[PDB]
């Protein structure tokens, strides 16, 4: 099961903003396989008050990106994308529902997922106005606040989007590098999670930290495709990645 | 969204067990409404060496109950359930944003809920024979270890099982008793978790407690009622309580 994530190198003020591209089970870091190299065929992109700009892929290996440029003190952006996918896919194999599952009736799936990180460069810089307003991605999870200002037992308020609109009663989830030691040797074992709960009928929902460290919260969304002449369903997979304390 | 939980008070070697059927929204204990008498029709139950007995029904409020006999030191179950009870559901347009709708025909869905808690009599009580056998709970959560032995940030092991069976990629989540406190009826939702996981091949997972105090973990399945002819779907939540420190 691989996900996407955004990961971010702890800069100081005038230097370059260096990041990673998050590519299968949180939170190790891989080489972006040679069979899936089209997938990330859009560089990351890191958000700034002026905008959105690409990064440049460079580095030992091929999921780390840097800005072009230097970065000054802020609360910036970084996001990364995985280009739209299709897929067939069948339905079979419950414990209790029937062996007839709509006896092998395929259909297609499209699948996207998505990545943000919140990065501050400045280690006193909080500011909210970057990082709390949308960057378009199919389904997001935009921070109502900055991570900076939450300690452990406060409450992070996001809001989930998908298509534009806020996503009620979507389950986000978080987790930290460190909660769950287990190895990549177990059968596709996504990792355990820290916290889980709903959005409410604003799409906002609190996360509760227990933990300092770094931190990835998800949600995923299946829906239908909109153009139903061409593919049926859409699965949705987003995670924000942020520090606590 | 009313659940079921099992509460005990905290039990010495001679002294009778007191616990307490929870049927609303974990941790308040509420008292079981006029309409819903009929739901609960049966006690709840003790398990020990002997196996499963009946508790009395004795206290202010009738979700109390009491041993029939005093006590000794070990580590029992207590278990509760909302017996099954059948509602008319159509799903005719409903609830939002993200497929198109409306397969407009009323069907027949049967609700059982289980609650099942831990309960050490006496200090250094962490026992196994007893807490870790299924006790025929239609959805049903088996401790495989005493929560005693778990301190915080370890694993604690336990199986769900439907129908007598492992039940994997079944989403197990856990949260504790003053981990979200506010809203005290707006919405009336489900509350956050602490925790959140699915079980393996072998419906196993293990809870990850972050924090000591009062746990209660959560697993619902909802699958086809085996009887077509006289209902169609069967909706189960299941719950487990135990002490964590």
């Amino acid at each position: 099961v691989h996900r996407v994530w955004v990961e971010t190198a702890h800069t100081h003020g005038g230097e370059y903003l260096k990041a990673d591209l998050g590519y299968g089970e949180f939170p190790e870091l891989e080489p972006i396989a040679k069979d899936r190299l089209h997938i990330f065929s859009k560089p990351m992109q890191l958000v700034t008050e002026k905008g959105k700009e690409n990064m440049i892929q460079r580095g030992t290996y091929n999921y780390q990106y840097r800005s072009n440029r230097p970065v000054k003190d802020g609360s910036y952006l970084v996001t990364a994308e995985y280009q739209p996918t299709f897929r067939s896919k069948n339905k079979a194999g419950w414990k209790q529902a029937g062996i007839k599952e709509m006896p092998d009736a395929s259909y297609c799936e499209q699948t996207r997922m998505f990545g943000k990180n919140i990065v501050n460069v400045g280690h006193e810089s909080a500011d909210t106005a970057i990082i709390t307003k949308p960057v378009g991605q199919n389904l997001e999870i935009v921070p109502l606040d900055n991570p900076a200002n939450i300690h452990v037992g406060e409450r992070f308020k996001v809001r989930v989007l998908f298509r534009g609109e806020p996503l009620p009663n979507a389950t986000v989830t978080a987790t930290f590098d460190g909660f769950d030691t287990s190895d990549r040797s177990k059968t596709h074992k996504t990792e355990a999670q820290a916290f889980s709960d709903t959005t409410d009928g604003k799409g906002e929902v609190d996360i509760i930290p227990l933990r300092q460290g770094f931190w990835k919260a998800s949600v995923e969304y299946k829906a239908d495709f909109p153009d139903q002449s061409l593919c049926q369903k859409q699965a949705n997979y987003t995670t924000l990645t942020f520090q606590i304390g």
